[PDB]
């Protein structure tokens, strides 16, 4: 039908925006600390602690297969990577002080988008 390929037209246009996202939340992280997952190699014990892992690889594999939509379900996804790494890791840690600073810059994108999404539909 013609509203589904419209639909999709928009799905591909939510999939643009977001991707302009995914990058600006990245360039906040230039340490790499949140580009991969945490390895079960070197933290084997991982999942005994955090349920849900995240990392801006796996974002963005679902990013690229259209499988976020709409902003809230993205959102989820960005504040897992900055969750979990509160919780594993101590406050006088670099990994800890890495979540924090990536938030506070996050948020600051994320209002705007907010606003496009909305804006533009
Ligand atoms: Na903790």
């Amino acid at each position: 039908s013609m509203e589904q390929v419209a639909m999709e037209l928009r799905l591909t246009e939510l999939t643009r925006l977001l991707r302009s996202v995914l990058d600006q939340l990245q360039d906040k992280d230039p340490a790499r600390i949140f580009a991969q997952p945490v390895s079960l190699k070197e933290v084997p014990d991982y999942l005994d602690h955090i349920k849900h892992p995240m990392d801006f690889a796996t974002m963005r594999k679902r990013l690229e297969a259209q499988g976020y939509k709409n902003l809230h379900e993205f959102e989820e996804d960005f504040d897992l990577i900055i969750d979990n790494c509160m919780k594993y890791n101590a406050r006088d840690t670099v990994f800890y002080r890495a979540a924090v600073r990536l938030r506070d810059q996050g948020g600051v994108v994320l209002r705007q988008a907010r606003r496009e999404v909305d804006s533009i539909g």
